[PDB]
């Protein structure tokens, strides 16, 4: 009777059989209930794994990564079957759960807060992210003379696709911006880009589980889950909760119908929808809107994705979100240290800034730090559960969204400049 | 409030429906779909929650959103992109059979291990009763119609003593389209249309029974977020094993072929007896349940009345005829339940109304409205064992029903 995923051996047990015959039966439906049987299941036991591996098991960041690191072994090493992939692929993309994810996190995160507290942040914030990226840049150009790169190179196929937006927003941009300014092929350089920022998002996650144990090592640099420094709830329904999704989703609805047809772009930059979804949300909190009982609904519903559902993500996360084999055809030890450091940029970057801005250190190079750097909004997940700090989903894709359209105006001009 | 949320919170969501409309903008996914269906499904809901005669025998609030969400489909007035996010959440991400799923679960594991045990013995052989009297009196006036039995039993029988329009109408549709081909919309218009004409007569019988009658005289607390949790897991792994047993350990007990959904309610409950779950655990997937009946059903009906409905079969099927054919069914369970009752030693009014009205009435609404018009309203317990283990078992039954017809 000890415990799995809060479920006792006996019925854990129960449903490691069924996986095994869904899996060597090979008979699952490819849809979400199959999808989340097995990522619920296969979840829980890495998870506890993860969770109680001696050296493995740091802080709390150790959970999240196991699941996500042999959920990706998995994949490349064909253990998953082409069903079980397709039914994890089905959930991730074509039901699209990462975003609904995101969206009730994003949600829940910013409909908490108070609405006097919210614009004191961004006003500090994004000037920290530019630091970050100096950062990032100054780290990156240092190293590649190290290794006898040339610098243009080093900005556009190290550091600008590193702390671009992820694949969506930086690897696919990043390589229709370099084909419009140089003419080469896309290809040539995506293939380069997203191989380099995937290595770069792994140290990325490592760092914040190191940047976790030095906060609580050395206390003065921690905010224990806070960046800044500085009406009560009556009883709660599955109602209040259920609204928090309603409000979750039309949010991002309102947000996705802004980002195509009505405000697509501010000005030299494009807004990506989660971007205006926080501006959404923000904005829906200052205008009061919501009750504090359906604010609270909004929380309890994220709290219940991050912290039952962050198992089964971590599972989708390392199947979709990472390919193994791009990563292992750009291990030459260069690229590998290259990226790391480039990483380490960003964090000090974003730590000397935050600190000038008055936020505390780790979590500033954690949101505008290693979210930069990271994988965008899969990546955020990836990060945020290494360090514990989930709550700072919003920043995370504060720097990941529009400072990820802020990479490329920039990228724009260091293209132009050669 | 509409659906919790107030006018002007509401108005906020219902102009960004409009906006996505009018802009031609949405996802077809699930964020997509929920916002479009949670919004939809929320005015309709309580429109037809309002609405006086309509609320008290048409369904009310679920029959509005599932009849209005067909006539937009009809009607045109959704867009193809709306239509195929709310389809893409239905089918393609399959929320449909997650929904009857978690429902499943979280059903068969809330009633108690004794209460299970102890009610198989007598109770649930009544039940059996209730329903071979409902076939036998169907088949009969089937006939006299010159009806062949096989619609008595699929259009007729089973889907009046399925257990509601989530319970029996839904899945039944989906054991008619994996063993037939035919589409669901056929049969569910159809289906529910039926039952609720039953559901009506299973009201006014039941103050009939209540006249007659008088003319011839461990339980846990800290349940947690993971509890419910496990539930969903549970839930998802139950249609697993069932679904691997289906497609290759036991596709078939005989030349009949168990339909996964039929496997499960087996697997669940065979999982209720092990008692392999804690009670702190079988509430929580009681929780889930309530969450997705109670939160998520407007939603469900929106997708429901997308892709399981067409009007112009479901109007037509709206004839004398039924009305006639499906009192006689709730009339044969009635009797069947009485004399079942009677046999095992239970009082034959109250087994007629628990055993039999029950099981013909429209799932849970349907037991609060017959159990209200007997006043009765403490057999609630073994009304919900009827709608919600012995609609179970008229899947299992409905599966080999299919099976021995094709
Ligand atoms: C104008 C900027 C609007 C977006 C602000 C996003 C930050 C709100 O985000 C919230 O802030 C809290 C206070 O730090 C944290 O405790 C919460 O965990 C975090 O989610
Ligand atoms: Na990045
Ligand atoms: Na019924």
């Amino acid at each position: 009777g000890f415990k799995i995923f809060g479920m006792p051996l006996p019925l854990y047990a129960f449903a490691l059989i069924t996986l095994l015959l869904s899996h060597f039966y090979n008979a699952l439906p490819t849809d979400i209930v199959g999808g989340f049987a097995i990522m619920f299941i296969i979840g829980a036991i890495f998870g506890e794994i993860g969770k109680r591996l001696p050296i493995f098991n740091k802080y709390i960041g150790g959970a999240p990564v196991m699941i996500f690191l042999v959920a990706a072994y998995f994949v490349y090493a064909g253990i998953f079957t082409q069903k079980e992939i397709d039914a994890i692929s089905n959930v991730m993309d074509k039901s699209n759960f990462l975003n609904l994810f995101i969206a009730v996190l994003i949600t829940g995160a910013i409909l908490s807060v108070n609405r006097r507290l919210l614009l004191k942040s961004l006003l500090g914030y994004i000037p920290t992210i530019l630091m970050g990226i100096v950062g990032a840049s100054i780290f990156g150009i240092a190293i590649g003379l190290v290794f006898g790169i040339p610098v243009d190179r080093i900005m556009m196929l190290y550091v600008l696709p590193i702390m671009g937006g992820g694949n969506g927003a930086g690897a696919v941009p990043l390589s229709e911006i370099y084909h419009s300014v140089t003419g080469r092929s896309r290809e040539e350089y995506y293939s380069t880009a997203i191989a380099i920022l995937t290595i770069a998002n792994i140290f990325a996650i490592v760092f914040a589980a190191v940047l976790d144990i030095i906060g609580k090592k050395h206390t003065w640099l921690s905010g224990e889950g806070e960046l800044v420094r500085k009406e009560k709830t009556g009883q709660i329904t599955h109602r209040e909760t259920a609204v928090g999704l309603v409000l979750s989703t039309t949010c991002f609805l309102l947000a996705y119908v802004v980002a195509k047809k009505i405000l697509p772009s501010i000005g030299g930059v494009a807004i990506h929808y989660f971007a205006w979804m926080v501006l959404i949300v923000a904005a829906l909190n200052a205008s009061g809107l919501c009750s504090p009982e359906i604010k609270a609904g909004a929380k309890r519903l994220s709290d219940f994705f991050s912290k039952q559902l962050l198992w089964v993500l971590m599972v989708g996360v390392g199947v979709c979100y990472t390919d193994l084999q791009e990563i292992i055809n750009a291990i030459t030890f260069a690229n590998v240290v290259i990226a790391a450091i480039i990483v380490i940029g960003a964090v000090l970057g974003a730590a000397i800034g935050g600190w000038l801005m008055g936020f505390f250190p780790i979590e500033s190079a954690i949101t505008a730090g290693l979210c930069m750097a990271n994988r965008g909004g899969s990546g955020d997940l990836e990060v945020l559960s290494a360090c514990n700090r989930m709550n700072l989903i919003s920043y995370a894709q504060i720097s990941s969204r529009l400072g990820g359209g802020i990479v490329l105006v920039i990228a724009s001009i260091v293209f132009g400049m050669m």
